[PDB]
């Protein structure tokens, strides 16, 4: 149980050392998985190699994929499979919202920014699934990452809010579709945590000071818990669970 | 108390007699209240002007606005509160996804329908709230249809599912950000009715004998059991109540 | 429509004029209902008597009923059927812990003080259900007082909080139940307010400044407030309403 | 990561090869983990230190708890403790109702058998946590067996059903109160599995029939997957866990 030696994973929305995506990498490749990752930009691909360097990797696989083109993921993917061979999972890492929409009134969202937080933010879990799906032919895991404000109205999440919400839906519909083909799709809740989607965030530690005070555990998470949680659903010590969303935010989820 | 005959409510969704928002005016209607109705296209206007002439209401307020168009949602609203002034509320049963997608596997749902079906079905109470606001400077209540297949994936409900957690999300959102100008948002989470929005639908027969079968009133509900709950929220009877989603839909949430 | 003129309804829990189920009362007898109340020892009757003078009720309906005893209890509705016959439902206010468990850490909560709450708090509603159905032969509605402390855990509320999560699944057996009887069963999620039962609560007005500061309407609710929402759920105008648990909060339940 | 051989654990509820916590215990051995086992009644004593051969643990750890007693489960902590020394952790995966109760009418529940269900199924939990903690000095994992039908109204399971809800949120309370001794409680929502718990469940294969029917997976799960999720559970993979209710149903609590 839990060797991941002869599993691959891919690995989606890693940008530097603090991601959340990069705690999950550091728990799968301990844990000896393969790991490919994906990057919007060309511009951020010399950084992502050489933090990646850290995980002494044996061969380092990296593939731009800019989730709101249907031909890079498609072509991405296709990529992955004649490059890797098939994989066991997806690790889904990906949001965003304009900053304007993260502070405003939420009623004066604009359709533009509304769409484009869904686009990017839900939408993309759904293609990047039926193209990972092609190089899961015998079943695996996939795993997106979502926040108590999809669950709740919490002060200037705004769109990305009603982005998770959907994002959240999003993962049951695809547990269903791809439950016979035994491909899981779940969700984990982070708490927060002080990443580059914190930067500009006003009040962000006003927020880990909340946790810190009125969490069961009085404590904020980090990365590596998530990682941790992540790699229990993307192996098969959670081969009954699907359509889930693990809360991993020291028991914040469940107080009031 | 739920006398609104001094009250005027806007209604958008309204097809045919078998439309819910039907049975929400109908309602609104026998407790005196003046209504508007909005319409999609012109070639909808008269069958809708016949079907209204059922009310009896004094004067007949009719508007097309097409919610996919920012500019006929600012119009509209700011033509309706020159010719009526302001209102008291508004009843929202707007949505929509490409038929195709509603069958599907979820999986294979292409960016543009899943684009569609979150313009019209979610974003679409934003800019509504949003422009019905400045006609409610003491305050109002907003109130948005719902399905259970907003809160659980529902076989085939596929696209319109994510939409739905997406508006339910909204309504909470909203209800965070307008609550301080005293203005309400809520849902109702209706149980199946056969209305225009059932046609094409395969299986609807059989969703109407489950909830017979299992929920606990033994018995599917109607747009009238729709329209009074609406009454409840659209009224002072519900001042305390806001981002909160009613099931009217005979228990049926509440087992499984 | 809401004109209770030919409605009669029994009211459990009223200790004086801040009681919730007060105002209750107070709504359901300005909508033109007949009132029965009953409350728990002898002691009792007369500040309750003098308290319901104020709704100059035609006649005063008022039995001594404790919920803990089986015996009380049947020969109570059987004697409030004798005395003004069939029912149109049921309104409960009942909750107590000793409030050495209400400040306690709560893994320290005794056996005794434990099924004490569990006692009071849900079985209550299940025995007073069955007692009450005899009354309602062609239907009716019966509606509890539950908190946000049994959907998630409030610092202190302890006890109580895991007796109102039994009340809650309590609401939904019993309208599954008794759903084919037409019978109704929903609770009320009232929002912290200042009665009796915040007497000797450490921080209550720290409870009521977080809804204030938090809370969409950005405001606390009142006995009346719920009492509004009692008159929805206890007419036909909930007709389709049942197993739900509806929160009259100022949207506090909506956020986090 | 979980390698469990100097780890120690109480389960408790194991009454033969088919309960959920045997599944458990084969789990946590198989990852090296010690085991204590505890048992209702001395006539069980015997049948399951053999079963427990099965594991090949070099030691038998056996001790008789029967959880309506206070004393016995403060005795028989005390006496682990004495024995083994401190432990990790708790797997709790006992309930009880009177028979007749889980076929009736809910409503004509009567008081004993809903105290009776609520003590063994829900404050059992309160006292093993408090004596176990005594046991955990710098923390540990304690985890609850629940059922989908705490969450909604399930046919016949009727005062389980409400036992369940309050074995549910006794879960998050003891996790408030917990939280700051590093002690995590949990649970898991187990499909239903054949089991001695099912013996006289009327029906037991139409349950069983629907999930594989309707679930994502298409499958029923076992007790092996219920223990990978508790090892899961009762690790430190899921360190900043706490208050949360995994499901291990297939999916089956995604859908509707
Ligand atoms: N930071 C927090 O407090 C929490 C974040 N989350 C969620 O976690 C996920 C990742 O968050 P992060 O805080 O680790 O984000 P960050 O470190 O900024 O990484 C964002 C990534 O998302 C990528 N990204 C953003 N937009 C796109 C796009 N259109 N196509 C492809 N990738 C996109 C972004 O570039 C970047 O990855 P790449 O460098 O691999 O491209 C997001 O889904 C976020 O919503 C949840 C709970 C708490
Ligand atoms: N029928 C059902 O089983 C249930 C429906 N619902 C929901 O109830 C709402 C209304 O449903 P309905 O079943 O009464 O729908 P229908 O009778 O077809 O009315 C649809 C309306 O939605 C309108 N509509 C659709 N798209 C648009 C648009 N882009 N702009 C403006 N209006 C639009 C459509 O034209 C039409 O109204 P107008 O004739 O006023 O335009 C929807 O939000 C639906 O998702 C919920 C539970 C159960
Ligand atoms: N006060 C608050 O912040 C909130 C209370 N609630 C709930 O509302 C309900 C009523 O609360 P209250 O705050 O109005 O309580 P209070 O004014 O103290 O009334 C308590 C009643 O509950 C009665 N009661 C208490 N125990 C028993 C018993 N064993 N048998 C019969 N009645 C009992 C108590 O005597 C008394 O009524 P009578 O005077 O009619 O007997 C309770 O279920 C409570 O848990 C919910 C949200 C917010
Ligand atoms: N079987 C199912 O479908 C599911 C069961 N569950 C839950 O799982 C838990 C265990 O269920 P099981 O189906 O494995 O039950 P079973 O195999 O009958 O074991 C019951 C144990 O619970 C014990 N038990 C029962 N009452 C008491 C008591 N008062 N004190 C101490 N132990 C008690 C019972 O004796 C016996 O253990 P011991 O032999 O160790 O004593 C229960 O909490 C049950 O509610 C959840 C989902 C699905
Ligand atoms: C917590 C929390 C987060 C972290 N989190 C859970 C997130 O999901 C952040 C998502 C995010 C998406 N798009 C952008 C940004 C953040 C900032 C930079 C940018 O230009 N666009 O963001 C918030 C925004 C407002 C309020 C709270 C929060
Ligand atoms: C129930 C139920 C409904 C009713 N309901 C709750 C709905 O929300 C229907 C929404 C809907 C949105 N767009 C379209 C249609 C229906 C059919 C005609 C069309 O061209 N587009 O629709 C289903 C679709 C699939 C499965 C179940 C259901
Ligand atoms: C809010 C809130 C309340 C109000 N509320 C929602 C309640 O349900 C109060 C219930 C209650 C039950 N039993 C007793 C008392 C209160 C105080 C007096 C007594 O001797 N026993 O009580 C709390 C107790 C602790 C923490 C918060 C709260
Ligand atoms: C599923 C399911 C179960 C399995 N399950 C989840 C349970 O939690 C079973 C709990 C249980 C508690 N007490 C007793 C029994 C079962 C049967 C034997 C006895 O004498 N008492 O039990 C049901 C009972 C009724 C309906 C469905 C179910």
């Amino acid at each position: 149980m839990l060797n991941l030696e002869n599993k691959t994973y891919v690995i989606m929305g890693i940008a530097n050392k603090r991601s959340i995506a990069f705690g999950v990498a550091k728990v799968l490749d301990q844990l000896g998985a393969k790991l490919v990752f994906t990057y919007r930009k060309e511009r951020s691909r010399k950084e992502l190699e050489k933090l990646l360097e850290q995980l002494n990797q044996p061969e380092a696989h990296l593939y731009q994929i800019d989730v709101q083109s249907d031909e890079e993921v498609i072509n991405g993917f296709e990529q992955i499979g004649k490059d890797v061979g098939n994989i066991d999972g997806v690790y889904h890492s990906i949001a965003f919202a304009n900053m304007e929409d993260l502070r405003g009134r939420f009623s004066e969202t604009s359709r533009e920014g509304f769409l484009l937080a869904q686009d990017i933010s839900s939408y993309s879990l759904t293609i990047v699934a039926h193209e990972a799906k092609k190089l899961m032919p015998e079943g695996g895991s996939i795993v997106a990452t979502t926040y108590l404000g999809g669950e709740f109205a919490v002060q200037n999440y705004n769109v990305m809010g009603v982005a998770k919400a959907s994002l959240e839906a999003n993962v049951k519909y695809l547990a269903l579709d791809l439950g016979p083909d035994n491909i899981r799709v779940n969700a984990i809740s982070a708490g927060p945590i002080r990443t580059l989607s914190a930067k500009g965030v006003g009040g962000f530690n006003t927020i880990l000071k909340e946790i810190k005070e009125r969490a069961p555990l009085k404590r904020n998470v980090d990365q590596v818990e998530v990682g941790k949680t992540a790699a229990y659903l993307l192996s098969d010590l959670s081969s009954g669970v699907t359509g889930e969303n693990i809360h991993v935010d020291s028991g914040f989820h469940a107080i009031k």
